[PDB]
């Protein structure tokens, strides 16, 4: 259907038109309308967070401590997106927050939680509670990679009236246990794990010492969460923020060891010498590392970060102060200069719709940071209370699971795209740069 | 502490007296402070819905469609209280909304969920998702007293990729079940279901057929829910609304089939002669179930329902230019009601913990929420986003229904405590006695 | 009766309280048949409101807003819309 | 009548604060040295739309 | 750091360009920004008050009668800026307040 699809008239303006003259904001413009010769459901969203990493949702939680914590970066890679953990923290409550993102999902799971003989079950409650984890391994001395004894699950404490009792009580004993010997391939073993009805397959060596741990609820966790953003080992993204000072070195070593996929420098202007230095020391000493440099607003920034050594840029500054951008107009510049160059560029700020998400990606942003769109979700830090009939979190209004809202927004974005006529964003932007995607300027009275 | 409780001064106002001279609304009025000696989780909350049933937690979801329909009456009973199913419905409809509540909680399950062994595995995951229970047993020719052949539970089908497979190929076969031989009595059957680390223990007869199930997730809603209203048999109370009409009679019936506690009637203006017939017909026909009657604002409409055998009546009025203020009306209809040993139910205007309090101190027995619980995941409708917000259908998300009641639940004590009273039972027989006392407060002292 | 040398007045969790001129008359009232001065605490927010509260029967003023943000409070000035507001 | 601001010296000292640091992200370590370039080219500005200014 | 703060591509909008055009106020256009290799602490704000008078805090008192008298322009001065003593006064009270300053 070429010769419907491509226009020839082309009634519209260009991007590269639309941007030409003064700063513009979202709603100064609208997209004009393509050629439809499919369902919106076959639309492909993804975007290139990085020059490695493609998002298979184009959505990155904000790194603000009232957004992104550990089950917030966990909801955004389970829904094919990626969190980014706020740096406003301790560089050991920073590096466990990215532990518990990347250990919440496995294939093979190499350090199980492991208790000795004698621990009571008022432990492995605790640990349900607070860690979320079942399954406990029960093992010589305690030692995670111990001899096997036992396996402790809900059901095995669920009635205990006594808490101090010890797990050796009500263990599943080693004798009973469906158990695999390494080495195993983990298509196999789970296979064994689904046969046997049962949650969990530990892989024990010849001296019956554990090995590491098969979980069933990893498979079921796949299995609803087909799109989740995984790493080479099936553990979920996870990415963290920086500032670029010399104290921060150490806080991304540790976070290296924690085993984040991305480094987010924090800054609001971030053409400076300390970011260019600190960039080019990130590549120096964690090659396997990518970092995400910003914040700017232009392509002299741009050119300045990219040259140093940037994977990706945050676009946004003013999303008084006299010094920032419209954040459309910075949005299409910076975007237009770093994929010139090879780079991803990441909207950061002012996205308040999916309209607006929308048109940020349409106009050179491959992947939306998202801030208060998502404040007040379930997923973020934050103790909920009632309020004159409300129910704020402490303050912004109850939005329920983030879940939900992260798959309202994949919707609204595959309808837009419907409408605009392209079956991917990667194909909107490049029609953009083509001129065949077109806009309308909007005069102030049009906007209403 | 009698000496420094027991008010001789009496520095306030009784409610006799506030109630005396023009008609009152909640913001009308504060309770003053009494002396305290005890801390707030002492405190007792409970009130009487009816002569015979006594709440741990004294509300009741209101029956409108778009409030309480099977998952509100659950979660209201679940948390000590109870829920009134609407009937703005089918007399089928509105039966199966009771059952779904009545057989959610059981001890013996007496009519287990069943298929046939050929059922695809597709429906037994529709039941779940639907009807959401587990543990479905296998039987020959799919009825619930058959031959048991097996059981299908989350692990045995959450792998397979054929939906159409029967159940067959993946159940777990009845050779292999740990199961019981009727009688057992029910302390011992869950003991050994516990023992025996499953989620489901079968009773069954000598030929092998079902008598009934045991379900470990009872066991365990018992320990998270220990205050839940309970009948005789461990289900969960649930009430139903209807009018009074001569058809609804039909509705009645069937809902007592379904199992109902309470039947409450649906009127603006009780005080008729459709339902002091109708009430004299239920108590005749149905005398296990008990009547909540209503709405009325008045002694002499209560008179008259109580007369007709009411157990409860609903308080509450206000086409525009007949009605009564709420705080009066709850305070005269209570005090004439408990004078007959008829407990009441304030139906209107609560808005917030505060007029709660102020409603059950001054006479009523339960509250009855509308408002404050809609918009709650329970209630019926679908949520939506709009303008960054998450509505329900045209109200704000209060998230769980349950956080609330124990938000209420706290608000209530911490007021009790702040009166000086361990119970709202004694806080009502104070107010009577004049004991517990109040301050009118003029329109300016209101800011 | 317990040895208080004076009382703070003053209750307006939302369902319990006491509009502040009437407590204060009552409370004063009593408190002074039995030789014990009393503290007017809640809603003193001008001065005429000050002087009815001692006059109606308080002996001393509690100031709560009405002194909130002078120099002398705990907390550090900023500049914020023009304005040096205290946090 | 105006509303009290307090001490001229502490007002003084933080529009001193804020020009610096507004020169700092401009990225120019005096205010001749933003003139001259502003004049050169080398400090640059963008026109805001109507709603941009929101 | 002469490579990296020299703009080459130019991405914004020129002072003559900006205002070329109809007549703007301040709240018309933003300032992009640039480099930075300094602390702000370093920053030097002075300006030419006049041709021959450099102040240190380029900030000059209104000479408003409700703003400028001594004790004003005193604080301006020691700040580093000036004050301008209004003339809503006659000749004797305007040489008393400069005096005083
Ligand atoms: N590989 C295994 N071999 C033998 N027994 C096992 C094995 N895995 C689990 N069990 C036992 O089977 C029973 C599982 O009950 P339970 O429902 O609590 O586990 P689960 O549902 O798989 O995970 P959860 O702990 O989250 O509930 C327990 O007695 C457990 O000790
Ligand atoms: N009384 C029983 N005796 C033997 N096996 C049983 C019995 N009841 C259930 N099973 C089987 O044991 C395993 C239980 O797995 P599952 O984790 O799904 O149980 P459950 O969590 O208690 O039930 P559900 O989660 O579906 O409500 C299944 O294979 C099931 O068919
Ligand atoms: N027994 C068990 N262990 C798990 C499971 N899922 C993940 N784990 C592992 O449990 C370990 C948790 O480590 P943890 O003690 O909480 O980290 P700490 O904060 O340093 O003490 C990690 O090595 C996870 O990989 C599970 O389901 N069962
Ligand atoms: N197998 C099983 N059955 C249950 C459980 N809990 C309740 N039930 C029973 O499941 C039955 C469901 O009734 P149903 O035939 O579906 O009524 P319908 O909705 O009108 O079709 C009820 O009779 C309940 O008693 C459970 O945990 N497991």
């Amino acid at each position: 259907n070429t010769n419907l699809r491509t226009k020839t008239l082309r009634d519209g303006t260009t991007a590269e038109e639309l941007f030409s003259q003064d700063g513009l904001s979202f709603n100064d413009f609208i997209i004009l309308p393509g050629f439809i010769d499919f369902d919106s459901s076959k639309v492909n969203v993804s975007g290139q967070f990085t020059k490695n990493i493609l998002l298979h949702l184009p959505l990155v939680s904000s790194p603000m401590d009232t957004v992104t914590e550990s089950s917030m970066a966990r909801a955004m890679a389970l829904m094919g997106g990626i969190g980014v953990i706020h740096n406003n923290c301790t560089v050991e409550q920073q590096a466990r927050m990215v532990r518990s993102v990347k250990l919440y999902r496995n294939g093979f799971i190499m350090k199980p939680k492991s208790v000795s003989p004698d621990v009571p079950v008022s432990t492995i409650r605790n640990i349900k509670s607070e860690k979320g984890i079942s399954g406990i391994l029960v093992t010589e001395g305690g030692k995670y990679d111990g001899k096997l004894l036992g396996i402790v699950c809900t059901k095995d404490i669920d009635f205990v009236k006594d808490a101090s009792a010890p797990v050796s009580q009500y263990m599943t004993r080693r004798e009973n246990m469906t158990v695999e010997r390494y080495p195993i391939k983990l298509e196999e073993a789970m296979d064994v794990l689904n046969r046997s009805r049962h949650g969990y397959l530990p892989v024990l060596n010849d001296k019956d010492e554990v090995v590491c741990l098969c979980s069933r609820r990893d498979a079921v966790r796949a299995r609803d969460y087909p799109n989740s953003s995984l790493d080479r080992n099936g553990h979920l993204l996870c990415a963290a923020a920086t500032s670029t000072r010399e104290a921060d070195k150490g806080r991304v070593a540790a976070l290296s060891e924690a085993g984040i996929d991305v480094l987010v420098l924090d800054s609001s202007q971030g053409n400076t010498i300390y970011q260019v230095s600190f960039i080019r020391w990130v590549k120096k000493t964690y090659p396997h590392l990518e970092v995400v440099a910003g914040n700017v607003v232009t392509q002299d920034q741009a050119k300045n970060l990219i040259d140093a050594g940037a994977d990706s840029l945050r676009i946004g500054m003013g999303s008084v102060l006299a010094c920032g951008r419209p954040q459309a107009t910075a949005i299409y510049k910076v975007a237009r200069y770093a994929a010139s160059r090879g780079v991803p560029c990441v909207a950061d700020g002012g996205l308040r719709n999916v309209g607006d998400v929308c048109k940020a990606l349409a106009v050179g942003a491959n992947v939306a940071m998202l801030g208060s769109m998502i404040a007040g979700t379930s997923e973020t830090p934050g103790e909920y209370f009632f309020k004159d009939g409300m129910r704020l979190k402490g303050a912004v209004l109850d939005k329920g699971s983030v879940l939900k809202l992260l798959a309202y927004i994949h919707k609204g974005l595959q309808q837009s795209a419907q409408d605009i006529g392209e079956v991917s964003f990667d194909a909107i932007r490049e029609k953009v740069y083509e001129g065949q995607v077109l806009f309308n300027r909007r005069s102030l009275t049009a906007q209403s």
